């Protein structure tokens, strides 16, 4: 039950929003058993103030059959080459209730991201690549 | 990078003015301090019902400015309710390429009426000097570039 | 050499008058202080309502002024309520080149019957010597230019 | 050596404007 | 008492919802820390579209809120891009009377889908004992008040 | 003793939401 | 005073425009620093054609004034090139009278789409507390007296 | 020949502009001859720099028949009673020719007219009393 998505943000740099705002995805499944549906609700600025200056990127499950899904997740960011760059895994089997998010919020320094040396924002787009695995 | 079995693309839609703002014999500003001069409006093609205006102060607008310039933008009609956008303001000089550049960082929102700008621009004395050469034969040549953020959309496209 | 979509240009209109002025065997002065010897009434073709004359007083307007001709400049005649101006005083030495020319930095706003001008303009014992040139034949070249600014108009231009 | 476009020939007998005017 | 020939009413309308929340059998909360009890979606007659929801954290929601009960308000239906709105949390107690109420000073954005609320809410430990009285017969109630803000019109009534 | 518009009375077992809210 | 046989009345024409403003829960602006909430526009019977408004920052128009009240007066439509006036505001207090009455003693020069006020107008935390009531029921009346100098006249009578 | 002249301004603290203008008068003369003609000029603020809080007052001759014309020429102000106050005159016989302008920049302190507990201006209203005789 490997899920897998790469979803893509553009002219970044023009994030629209203050602090603590939320950009949400399309909800995305598999075609089995396609009863799961999660969405990857970033936040362009930090979430907290506790720790700020940080792209939090929390995973949501919006729909689910059971009362609870166990699932394991993993965020990472494609540069402008395109490898997997600071892949950032969860090692629990989070639990997971409708409408529920986990994910990190201390995922990556928003200064670290936007230095154009690093190659992380290409042409002012992000690209997110999340895989899930349910067991 | 792996294939991904989902894919989804946020669009944040972005529109761009490009503006110029031409002033003769600016010397001859006639009037004491907190006068405007006001420009025409300017839009794009689309949508075009939005409408902006430069509004200029050559003396101080403030006890704090006196003696400097003072830029400000405006919008004079809005469709919507509220409009965000950054503004970069720029004084061409006598060659043309664009000098003294300030741009807002943060997207200000705009609504009828209101303003937006910088009241410390340019010191006046280094607008007025002939050497740096920012007033070509009492021309003051302004150029302002704004880009307007709309609302974002996502494809939603689902690969194999 | 950026390219903007929509550009304007905002003319604001200066219309000059210039004026010579000589007065022949100027050390018989005729009269002591307070004396005014007007001028002759001049204007430009444009708009040819404005009438400006000239307004000397040979000795000195005020005791801080015996030593010091004082020239006024005097608008007669002009349509509108208000007129603002700015004025440039000079004197003509015996070869012809302008001397002691001094300017106004402000455009003062003139009506009918009303008068800007330099007090404090010309040393007496400057102008009475004869090795300074500035008496040549014993007439004072006297020789003022006056830009009366006006409103300005927006051309409103717009590009594709 | 400027020009201008009115001249005021003042003359003082030993005062009339003559008032040539440049066209 | 002066008396204006022109006067003015600039009303800004206010739109006030009341939520009563009581979870019996609080003490067995069945989870750990992460646990979020979705409450009823509750909306007052206007317009019947702005649906709020509160989600309650009985452990809390990260290390700083160990001891300490987080209590959000989620607003799940809104017609509009975005609601203004100011709420407040407050405890009945075993008499009835509000307890530990706090609110929030600012007027939050609001969005589809957007929690605002007090991570540190109320002390765990205060909740638990007994002789607070903050947790009669094991049932937590919970009151919130939210103030959604609109935008204002003008009367302008003009006087004799 | 504040009165309220909207009710909702949840209960757990030894979790349903009542909603009991005010007419 | 002796009879004399010509005399001269003249008279400095003045208009008066009286104007009540009022906030209904004021606490309730809902937005922070730059925020314009405007008035309806208002006018006399004559001439009715100079049409003013008011507009007043809840928290303040530049960093100097965080906790300062910022109320302004505009001129929105005039025929005439120039209206000078003399602005009065004041804010009524619970019981009604006037409270904290601050005027401008020179008359400014207005046009189209101009405003002249004061941005220190009263301290935010003197108008917030309790104790003053300058906010009855969350109710900020603002009075404005606006007082239009026009040209002068002389009637010149002429006696025996 | 012994003119007079009553000239009057009503709402002066209204008093339209700023420091260095002038509020000019009607032409007056008397019957005899009736070709004579003066006018009052007052300006509110300080005619110079160093009068500024000062009242200066001026007596223009625009139409005379003969070259050069001696006149004597007396200001003063009426008061809320009405007597005449602060009554000065000029003890030279002034010469006037066609637009020259005579009089007292140093008239009256503007603070000294400002006081209500003068009387120097009652209602808003100053009452200028201009006697003026020629030899």
């Amino acid at each position: 039950v490997k899920f897998s998505y790469m979803w893509t943000i553009n002219n970044f740099s023009f994030c629209r929003e203050e602090m603590g705002e939320v950009i949400k995805s399309s909800t995305f499944s598999s075609g089995a058993n396609d009863k799961l549906k999660w969405c990857l609700r970033v936040n362009p600025k930090g979430l907290d103030e506790e720790s700020k200056d940080y792209l939090s990127l929390y995973l949501l499950l919006v729909s689910c059959p059971k009362s609870e899904v166990r699932a394991k997740f993993k965020f990472s960011i494609l540069n402008a080459k395109g490898e997997e760059t600071k892949a950032m895994e969860s090692q629990r089997a989070y639990r997971f209730v409708q409408g529920k998010d986990w994910g990190f919020k201390k995922f990556i320094r928003r200064d670290f991201l936007l230095d154009e040396a690093n190659g992380l924002l290409p042409d002012d787009k992000l690209t997110l690549f999340c895989e899930v695995s349910v067991v």
